[PDB]
C-alpha cells in the first residue's frame, strides 16, 4: 500500500513542476521582444500534446495498477482510485482534443481540470469509514489542500491569464504530492516496523506544522525554479 | 411514490437537454456568418415563449398531480412539493414577462431560476426528519447538487454569456434527473421487493461511486449532444 | 416583549419599501429622456439626507426604548439590541457624511451597511443559549437571513449599479421584517394564551412551508411595487 | 505568558496604523495636483523598503523572543508561533524582493500576506486542545478574525486598488491587535489574581458585546486617523 501511496506522489510532483515551468516559460515569452528563444507557437502546441499524451497515460497506468484484477461487492475501496484516475484521463482527452480542434475554448480544459479535484475531493469525504483519529485527521487534510486546489483552479478558469494563480496552483500541487509521500511514510514506514502511534494529540499537533512546513517548502522550491528558469532565459539571450 | 419521484426525474432530463440545445445553437449562431440557417431572431423568441409555456404548463401537472386533493396539521410532507412546484411555475410567469416585455432586463430570468434551485435545496435540507442512515444520506447528495446548481446559476446571472457556465448548468440538471431516478430505484424498486438494506457503509460506498459515474455520464451525454448538433449543422450547411 | 419584536418588523418594512421605491424611481429616471419628472438630482440629494436622518432617528428611538433605564451583570440581553442600534446609527452617519462631503466615495454607505448586517447575524448567532427547538430553529431561520442579506450587499457594494441586486436586497429586508412579525406572532401570541407547542416537528416543516411563502409573498410584492410605479410614471408623462 | 500575547497585539496596531496612514496618505497624493508635497515616488519607495526591513526584524525578534533556547516532542506549542513568525517573514522578505526587482508583480505581496494570515487562522484553529470553554470561545473568535482578515486582503489582490479595501483590512489589522489584548488581559489579569471565571455563559455574552465594542472602536480610530491625515495635508497646502 506504501508504494499505492507514493505513486500518486511522484506524479503530483512532475506534474506540478512542468506547470510551473509552462508557466514561467509563457511569462517569459510574453516579456520576450520577439521570436528569438520562445515565440514561436508550435512548441507550445508540441508541449501540450505530449502533456495531454502522458497524462493520459499515467492514468491509464494508475488504473492498471491499481486494479489488481486486469450481486456482491469485494474490494470496493480500489473503485475509488479507479474513478478518480478515469476522470484525470477525461481531463486529459478533453484537454487533447480542445488543443486539437480550434472551435473549442481553451479554458475548457481548466473547467475539467476542476472538476476532477472536486470528484477527488468529494471520494476522499467518504473513503475512510472506520479506523483511528489520526488516519482521519490526516484525510481530511488531504481533502482540504485538494478542495482548496480546486477553488484556485476555478477562480482561475473564470479569471484569464493570471501568472500568480498558476503558480499558487502549482505549488498547491507540491504540496499535495508531498503530503501524499508524508501520509505514505506515516501510515506505512519503510522500516516495517510501527513508530507513529495511531492516538496521539501531539501527533496532531506535529503534523501540523509538518503540513505547514511542507507549503513553505513547496513556495521555495517555486521560488527557486523561478529564480534558475530566469538564469537560465539570460544565459541563453 | 415511485412515479412521484420519477416523473421530477424525466421533467429534469427534458429541461436540460432542452436548454444544452438551445445554448449549442445560439453559440452555432453566433459562429455563424449570416441568418442562413439560424440567424433569425423571430425563431428564438417563439422557442423562449414556448419554454416558459411547457415550465408553467409541467409546474401547473406537478402541482395537480401531486395534491391528491383538487386548526390542524395532514400530509404535511405534500405542501413541500407543492411549494417547489409554485416557485418553478414563478420562474416560468417571469421568464415569460421578461421576454414579452423589452424593459425588464433578461438576466432577471436566470436570477429567479438560481433562487427557485435555492429554495428547492432549503426544503430538502428539512424534508427528511427520522428514516434510516442511507435515505438521508441520499437526499443530502440530492441537496448538495441542488445548491452547486444554485451557485452556477447565480454565477451565470453575474458574468453574462459564458457557454461553458450554460453547459455545466444543464449537466448539473442532468444529473439531478438520473439522481431522481436513482432514488426512486433503490427507495421504491419496481422488482415489489427490497434489495436494498439501509443500513449499510457498503451501500453508502456504492452510492458515492454510482454518483460519480452519473456525472461522468451526464458529461459524456453533453459531449456527444454538442457532437451531434455540430454534426447536424455541418450536415444543413 | 411581543412589541419588542414588532418594531424592528415595522422599521424594516418601511425601509425596504423606500428602497425598493428609490431604486425604481432611479431605473426609471435613467431610463428618462431629460429631467422633465425625476432628471433633478437636487430631489435625490434631499431624499438622501431625510433618509439618512430618519434612520438615525429610528436608531436612537429604538435604542432608547429597549433601554428601559433612561462589577456584575444585569439585563445583559438589552445590551445585544443596544449594539445593533448602535451600528445602524453609524450607518446612518457614514451615509451622511458621504452625501455630505463629495470627497468620500459613495459605495462606503453600501459596505457599511453591509457591516452591520453581519454584525447582527454574529449577535443573533450567540443570543439565544436555552431556550426550545423550536426557538432555536427560528432564529437560526432569522440569522440565515440577515447573512444572505449581508452577501447581497456586500457584492452589490462591489459590483456597481446593478438594479436588480438593489431589488432582491429589498426583497431580503421586506422578507426580514415579515418573519420578525411571525417571530412576534408565534413566540408572544397576542391572544394571551398559548397557541404553538415549543416541541413539535410538525411545527418546524409548517415553520418551513410559512418561510417560503413569506419570501414569494415579498416577491409578489416588489413586482407590484414596480408595476405600480411605472403605472404612476406613464400616467405623470 | 502575558507579554508573550501583549507583544504581538501592540506589532499588530502598529502595523495596522502604518498601512491606513499609508493609504490614506496615497489617496490624497492621488487627488493632488503636482508633487509639491506628495508626488514624489522616492519617498514611496524608501517607505515600502523601511516597512519590508521593519516586518523582518519584528519578525525575527518575536522567533528570537518566543524560543527560549537560542526522538520526541517538548515545548511543541511554541514551534506554532515559531512557524507563524516565519511566514510573516517570508511575507516581508517577498515584499522586499518585489520593491527591489521591477520584473515581479507588486500585487505578489498582498498575495503573500493573504497566505500568511491563512496559515495563521489554520494553526490557531488546533492549537488548543483542551482547557475550559471561555478559552476555546475566545480563541475561535480571533480564528474567525484572522480568516476575514484573510479573505479580505485576498479579495483587495484581485481587485486593484481598492482604498475602501485597504481601510477595512488596516481595521480589521487593529481589531486583531485589540482582541489580543483582550485575551492577554482576560487569561493572565496583571493584577496577579484571577478574576473571570473559565465557565461562565454571561462571560461569554459580555465578550462577544466586548467585541463588538472592539469593532466599533477600531472604526472610529480609522475615521479619525483619516480626519487627522486630511486636516494635516489642508494645513501643508
Ligand atoms: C444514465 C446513467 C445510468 C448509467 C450509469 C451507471 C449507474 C450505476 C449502475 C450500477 C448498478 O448497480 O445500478 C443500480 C440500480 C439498481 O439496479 P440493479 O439491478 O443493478 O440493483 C442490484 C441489486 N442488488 C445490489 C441487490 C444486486 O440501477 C440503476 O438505478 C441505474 C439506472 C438509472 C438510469 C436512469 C434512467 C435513464
Ligand atoms: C463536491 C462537493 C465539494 C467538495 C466536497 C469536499 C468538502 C471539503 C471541505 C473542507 C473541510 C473538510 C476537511 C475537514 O473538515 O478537516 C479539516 C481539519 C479537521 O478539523 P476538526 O476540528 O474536525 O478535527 C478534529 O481542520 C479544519 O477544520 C480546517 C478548517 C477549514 C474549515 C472550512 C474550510 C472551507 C474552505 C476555506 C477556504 C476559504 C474559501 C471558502 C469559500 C469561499
Ligand atoms: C404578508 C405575509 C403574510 C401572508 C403569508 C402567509 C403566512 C402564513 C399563514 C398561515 C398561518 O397559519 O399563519 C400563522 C400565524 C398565526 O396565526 P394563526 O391564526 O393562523 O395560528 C393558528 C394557531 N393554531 C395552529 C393553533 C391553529 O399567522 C401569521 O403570523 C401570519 C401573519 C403575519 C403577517 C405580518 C404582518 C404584515
Ligand atoms: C437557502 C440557504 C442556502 C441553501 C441551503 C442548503 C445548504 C446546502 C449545504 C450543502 C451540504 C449539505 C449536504 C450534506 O451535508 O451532505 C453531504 C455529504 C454528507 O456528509 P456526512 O459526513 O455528514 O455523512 C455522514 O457529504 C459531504 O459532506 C460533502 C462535503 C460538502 C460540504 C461543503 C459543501 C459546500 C459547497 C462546496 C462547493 C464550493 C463552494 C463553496 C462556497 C464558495
Ligand atoms: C481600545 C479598545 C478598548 C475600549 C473598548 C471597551 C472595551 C470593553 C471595556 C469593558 C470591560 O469591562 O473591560 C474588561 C477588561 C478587563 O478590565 P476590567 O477592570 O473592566 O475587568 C473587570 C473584572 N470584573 C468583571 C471581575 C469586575 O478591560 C480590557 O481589557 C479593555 C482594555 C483593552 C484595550 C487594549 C489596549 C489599547
Ligand atoms: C461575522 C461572521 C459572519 C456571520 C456569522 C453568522 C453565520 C451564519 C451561518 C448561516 C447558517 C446558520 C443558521 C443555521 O445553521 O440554521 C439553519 C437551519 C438549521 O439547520 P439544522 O439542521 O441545524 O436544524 C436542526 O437550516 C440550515 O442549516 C440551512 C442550510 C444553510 C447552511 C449553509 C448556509 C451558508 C450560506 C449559503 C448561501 C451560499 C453562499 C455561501 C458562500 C458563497
Ligand atoms: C520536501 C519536503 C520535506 C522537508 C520538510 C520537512 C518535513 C518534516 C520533517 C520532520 C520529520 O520528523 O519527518 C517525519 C517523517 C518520518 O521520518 P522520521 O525519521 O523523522 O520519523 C521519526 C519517528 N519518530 C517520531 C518515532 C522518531 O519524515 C518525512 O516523511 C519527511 C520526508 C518526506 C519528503 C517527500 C519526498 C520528497
Ligand atoms: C487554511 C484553511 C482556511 C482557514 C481555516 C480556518 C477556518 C475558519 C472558520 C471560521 C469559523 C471558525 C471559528 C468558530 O467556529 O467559532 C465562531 C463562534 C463559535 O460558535 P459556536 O456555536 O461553535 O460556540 C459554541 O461563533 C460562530 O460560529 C460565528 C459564525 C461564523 C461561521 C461561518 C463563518 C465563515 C465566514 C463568514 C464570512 C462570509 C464569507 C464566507 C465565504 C464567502
Amino acid at each position: 500500500n506504501f508504494r499505492g501511496h507514493a505513486l500518486p506522489g511522484t506524479f503530483f510532483f512532475i506534474i506540478g513542476l512542468w506547470w510551473c515551468t509552462k508557466s514561467i516559460l509563457k511569462y517569459i515569452c510574453k516579456k520576450q521582444k520577439r521570436t528569438c528563444y520562445l515565440g514561436s507557437k508550435t512548441l507550445f502546441y508540441r508541449l501540450e500534446i505530449l502533456e495531454g499524451i502522458t497524462i493520459v497515460g499515467m492514468a491509464l497506468t494508475g488504473m492498471a495498477g491499481e486494479q489488481f484484477i486486469p450481486g456482491h461487492w469485494n474490494q470496493l475501496l480500489g473503485w475509488h482510485h479507479f474513478t478518480m484516475y478515469f476522470f484525470f484521463g477525461l481531463l486529459g482527452v478533453a484537454d487533447i482534443l480542445c488543443f486539437t480542434i480550434s472551435s473549442l475554448p481553451v479554458s475548457l480544459t481548466k473547467l475539467m481540470l476542476s472538476n476532477a479535484l472536486f470528484v477527488e475531493a468529494f471520494i476522499f469525504y467518504n473513503h475512510t469509514h472506520g479506523r483511528e483519529m489520526l488516519d482521519i485527521f490526516v484525510h481530511q487534510l488531504l481533502v482540504l489542500v485538494v478542495f482548496l486546489t480546486g477553488l484556485v483552479a476555478f477562480l482561475e478558469f473564470l479569471v484569464r491569464n493570471n501568472v500568480l494563480l498558476e503558480l499558487l496552483r502549482s505549488s498547491l500541487i507540491l504540496l499535495q504530492g508531498s503530503w501524499f509521500f508524508q501520509i505514505g511514510f506515516v501510515l506505512y514506514p519503510p522500516s516495517g516496523g510501527p513508530a507513529w502511534d495511531l492516538m496521539d494529540h501531539e501527533n496532531i499537533l506535529f503534523l501540523t506544522i509538518c503540513f505547514c512546513w511542507h507549503y513553505a517548502v513547496t513556495i521555495v522550491i517555486v521560488g527557486m525554479n523561478y529564480a534558475f528558469i530566469t538564469w537560465l532565459v539570460k544565459s541563453r539571450l
